[PDB]
């Protein structure tokens, strides 16, 4: 039973800029990446876990995510970080594509997400992080008994009530692994 590190992706692995769906426009967060290989060196298993409401919006298509993702995931693999799971929601309740447009419980902070990947990947969810910049991360992760609740500053301002739900604050996912090291 294997110990992992949800990953929320925009404002998290790359900055976000709103709707992120394009290469040119996919710029990781300093240090991150290096962050992520070290994470994985020290035994843990990494998934994704992000919401892409941007194509139930009409912003992008599923398969313009499918193609940034798979580059986005050779990136990573070429660097010696190789993702155990990607997940992410097209859904939005308000969608204008209509085979998007619904309510689900895969789209944070309902933890769809996290428990598919706990269910695929046999995690052991207590000794389990997830990091992200929002409340409806924090809120996934609590429902889906995530042990570790990291919020970071990379991305959306943090609202107290983000705050409120985390249990640590970082400027950066580039810190994790160093915050986890000593204890
Ligand atoms: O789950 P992760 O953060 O990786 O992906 C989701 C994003 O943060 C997106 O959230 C969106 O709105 P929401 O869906 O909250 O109504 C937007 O603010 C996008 O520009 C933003 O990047
Ligand atoms: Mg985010
Ligand atoms: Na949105
Ligand atoms: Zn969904």
């Amino acid at each position: 039973s294997v110990p992992a590190i949800f990953l929320d992706r925009d404002g998290t692995i790359n900055v976000d800029h709103g709707y992120v769906h394009e290469i040119d426009n996919f710029e990781f967060i300093d240090g991150v990446i290096d962050a992520m290989r070290e994470l994985k060196k020290m035994g843990f298993a990494l998934v994704v876990v992000t919401n892409q409401s941007g194509i139930a919006r009409g912003k992008f298509t599923e398969a313009q995510f499918e193609t940034l993702t798979e580059w986005m995931d050779w990136s990573l693999a070429d660097r010696d970080v190789d993702l155990d799971g990607i997940y992410y929601c097209p859904h939005h309740p308000q969608g204008s594509v209509e085979e998007f447009r619904q309510v689900c419980d895969c789209r944070k902070p309902h933890p769809g997400m996290l428990l598919s990947a706990r269910d695929y990947l046999h995690i052991d969810m207590a000794a389990s992080y997830m990091v992200g910049d929002k409340l409806e991360d924090m809120q996934a992760a609590v429902a889906a008994n995530v042990g570790t609740k990291v919020l970071v500053r990379t991305g959306k301002p943090i609202t107290p009530e983000a705050e409120n739900a985390a249990d640590w604050v970082l400027n950066s996912l580039a810190d994790l692994p160093q915050a986890i090291k000593k204890q």
